[PDB]
Order: structure tokens, then sequence, then C-alpha cells
């Protein structure tokens, strides 16, 4: 609390247009879904005021677990369905 999902894309990412396709729909449906609702932004843009980041976003596409105004941890990729749900239930367990 409060988790949001930030999802970092850019033109011409098929990987992120792959999780658009595949997660997204899925999503908010979801109990992972409704713990860290998902938030898209552009890599390149500056970041909305306050939110703070360990680092840099560099490769798209990357989900940011937020605590609040703070990064918690990240997933960088989308090798899969199979990948991302345990992948970020990870992130969520070690945000409580």
């Amino acid at each position: 609390a409060e988790l949001r999902l930030l999802m970092f894309e850019q033109p011409g990412c098929l990987y992120c247009a792959r999780w658009d396709a595949e997660i997204a729909p899925q999503y908010p449906l979801t109990d992972e879904g409704r713990a860290a609702p998902v938030q898209r932004l552009q890599m390149r843009d500056p970041l909305p005021p306050g939110l703070e980041l360990a680092r840099p976003v560099t490769f798209t596409p990357t989900f940011v677990l937020m605590a609040g105004d703070v990064e918690s941890g990240r997933l960088e990729g989308y090798p899969g369905e199979d990948f991302f749900w345990p992948m970020l239930a990870r992130l969520i367990g070690q945000a409580e």
C-alpha cells in the first residue's frame, strides 16, 4: 500500500505490444492486477512529479513496482506470461 505497477514503453516495442495483448486484458481482473494497478509511461518522457525511481529506465518493457511514490522493485522484460506472474508476485510480496 499503495502499490502501483508502472509499465515503461516506447514506439516499436514488440514486447510491450505482446504484454498489451496477452497480460493487460486479464490484469485488472486478477488479484495481482488489483493489488498493483498498472500505469503506462513512455521511457523517454520526464517522470510524473514526485515519483522516485532507484535507477533510470533503459529497457522496454520495464515494470516498476512502486510503494507510494518510491520504487520497491522492478521487472525488466517480458519473456512470457508464466514469467511475469510469479516474478511480479515476488515483488508484491517484498513490498509487504
